[PDB]
DNA sequence: CATTAGA
DNA sequence: TCTAATG
């Protein structure tokens, strides 16, 4: 957690790397599963054949933790840490719709910086061109003060729309969290649900209302099921209009939200956590459903879930406010 | 780990 | 269709 801090994190710096930078998702995968046992190695790794010792470690990273551990730095993760085209991929990247494949090939043009982007935006798709449009913005974590604000006014929409409408904002947020980092509303609806074949509509209805009244302003990517966009609260009595915001609407099939629900709030480690349990007291837990585990090594039939309170009662755990669930 | 775009 | 990208 700290004694072999350096190590991994150098580590993963090389990972990264070869993963975007070079297509080297092999030596990429292996810096990972290094960086993950040195990690879970409770003493200071003070050399390349202790640290050698350990499954994952070969030879040649042994012999970069040798020299990281001889010299406080590295010599190919400083060559790499000046090098522009890695760094322009690094940097592209951020650009909501640029991933590594075209981050490397846009170099590769040429378009290395912001502006190259503009001075190209024909060469973009509508996504990456969004992406672009909205960069200050996109990086700009956003105040529970905001959000309590944005939940409040899907919240009213939906309903307007249908009454029978269930939403829910997931993540940091639901979690109590001061700032978040886009919006999150799972959503379903009664008529709905794991059998019942669709009904598109029901996604597509709200996603109306909310442009009809301009929450949302852009679309990244629409389904029957899942849309992705870009919202924004109502500039008030001028001087002061608001940042451009990621937003996530997903329909859901009623009969799988709290599962769903309960899963996206988290946090990651209280999934695990939570999930880790289920499994002594019996059970399964996953994204959708919660079945209760057979003796034969596995077993399947999904319970039946009205609240995040029938799974806690399920795997007889302590109903944890989602408040606390950060662990 | 899955859903949407794209070309 | 595959491949990319966000989650
Ligand atoms: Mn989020
Ligand atoms: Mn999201």
């Amino acid at each position: 957690e700290t004694l072999n801090g350096g190590i991994t994190d150098m580590l993963t710096e090389l990972a990264n790397f070869e993963k975007n930078v070079s297509q080297a998702i092999h030596k990429y995968n292996a810096y990972r599963k290094a960086a993950s046992v040195i990690a879970k190695y409770p003493h200071k790794i003070k050399s390349g054949a202790e640290a050698k010792k350990l499954p994952g470690v070969g030879t040649k990273i042994a012999e970069k933790i040798d020299e990281f551990l001889a010299t406080g730095k590295l010599r190919k993760l400083e060559k790499i840490r000046q090098d522009d085209t890695s760094s322009s991929i690094n940097f592209l990247t951020r650009v909501s719709g640029i991933g590594p494949s075209a981050a490397r090939k846009f170099v590769d043009e040429g378009i290395k910086t912001l502006e190259d982007l503009r001075k190209n935006e024909d060469k973009l798709n509508h996504h990456q061109r969004i992406g672009l449009k909205y960069f200050g913005d996109f990086e700009k974590r956003i105040p529970r003060e905001e959000m309590l604000q944005m939940q409040d006014i899907v919240l009213n929409e939906v309903k307007k729309v249908d009454s029978e409408y269930i939403a829910t904002v997931c993540g940091s947020f639901r979690r109590g969290a001061e700032s978040s980092g886009d919006m999150d509303v799972l959503l379903t609806h009664p008529s709905f649900t794991s059998e019942s074949t669709k009904q598109p509509k029901l996604l597509h209805q709200v996603v109306e209302q909310l442009q009809k009244v301009h929450f949302i302003t852009d679309t990244l990517s629409k389904g029957e099921t899942k849309f992705m966009g870009v919202c924004q609260l109502p500039s008030k009595n001028d001087e002061k209009e608001y940042p451009h915001r990621r937003i996530d609407i997903r329909l859901i099939p009623k009969d799988q939200y709290y599962c769903g629900v309960l899963y996206f709030t988290g946090s990651d480690i209280f999934n695990k956590n939570m999930r880790a349990h289920a499994l002594e007291k019996g059970f399964t837990i996953n994204e959708y459903t919660i079945r209760p585990l057979g003796v034969t090594g596995v077993a399947g039939e999904p319970l039946p879930v009205d609240s995040e309170k029938d799974i806690f009662d399920y795997i007889q755990w302590k109903y944890r406010e989602p408040k606390d669930r950060s662990e």
